[PDB]
């Protein structure tokens, strides 16, 4: 046809149907984007912006095969589910800090609602890392929702939503790697807060901004970038690639560390990830909280 919605199902290699608007086929497509579209902010990185608008990302995403960050992607997917015909609602949140112990001040995470036949979800493909949902959450609060990455729970308290995980052991072959900023030690881990208050863009571009420039903001202190595989997640973080197979053994995810040097990380990202940069990446592992 020569759609731009061809084009994005093409770039996530969905060649199924998408005529039954049901939960098997929203989650077919999230699937489908997680595994071909990287959780990334290797713009800023470069020195390039992240941009919010949905042109810019359809073009970045799209024929230039990069993903971006959950400001990015999620806008992306919601724009290709509503077009495909899902009543879709995005979303505003807040992201939990182990440090700070508490939520982020600001409204820094985008995801969306998806409303099924009397069937509330949301739906997130800008997690990424172990933390990214590999099927819609149902709106059900304290209910368990296993899945491939980790038992998933969403509360719900005072008009507020709380995403939480229930994490698996870990085994780090590589024990250099043990005493790591990037690891997670507790099995049980906060993710972000939410409210089902309806979103628009706009409501994003100051933290947008904001998030690019702030010397407080992960985003600038961490280069990273994220793929789920089909039973796993490859991250690198500065110069520090990991690969986590889910539930290898016994409860137990296996994550694999490895330093690359500077020479080694285009060859990476474009194997690992199909990233091909436009400018030379200078990656970085500064301080501020971010864990696989
Ligand atoms: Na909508």
């Amino acid at each position: 046809s020569g759609s731009d919605i061809e084009a994005y199902l093409e770039r996530i290699g969905y060649k199924k149907s998408r005529n039954k608007l049901d939960l098997e086929t929203l989650t077919d497509i999230l699937q489908h984007q997680i595994r071909a579209v990287p959780f990334e902010n290797l713009n800023i990185h470069c020195g390039d912006a992240m941009d919010l608008g949905l042109e810019a990302i359809f073009d970045q995403v799209v024929r230039r095969n990069r993903g971006g960050w959950c400001l990015q992607v999620n806008h992306l997917l919601y724009w290709a589910l509503t077009t495909i015909g899902f009543e879709t609602t995005m979303l505003g949140g807040y992201v939990y800090s182990t440090p700070a112990k508490k939520y982020s001040t600001g409204m820094i995470h985008l995801l969306l609602q998806v409303t099924i036949d009397g069937r509330n979800y949301i739906v997130d493909a800008g997690s990424g890392r172990s933390y990214q949902m590999w099927q819609p959450l149902e709106l059900i609060s304290g209910k368990d929702q296993p899945q491939v990455p980790c038992v998933f729970r969403l509360t719900e308290e005072n008009g507020f939503w709380y995403l939480d995980q229930i994490r698996r052991e870990q085994y780090i072959p590589n024990e250099e790697f043990l005493h790591s900023d990037l690891l997670e030690d507790s099995k049980y881990r906060k993710i972000y807060s939410f409210t089902l208050k309806p979103r628009t863009i706009e409501d994003f571009e100051s933290m947008n901004t904001y998030l690019q420039t702030s010397p407080s903001s992960v985003f600038t202190s961490k280069s990273f970038c994220s793929l789920q595989t089909p039973d796993g997640v490859h991250c690198l973080v500065g110069f520090t690639l990991t690969h986590r197979r889910f539930n290898y053994k016994d409860n137990t995810d296996l994550i694999e560390f490895k330093t690359l040097s500077e020479e080694e990380i285009e060859k990476v990202l474009k194997n690992i990830f199909n990233i091909s940069l436009q400018r030379k990446l200078v990656p970085k592992h500064g301080d501020r909280f971010f864990t696989i």
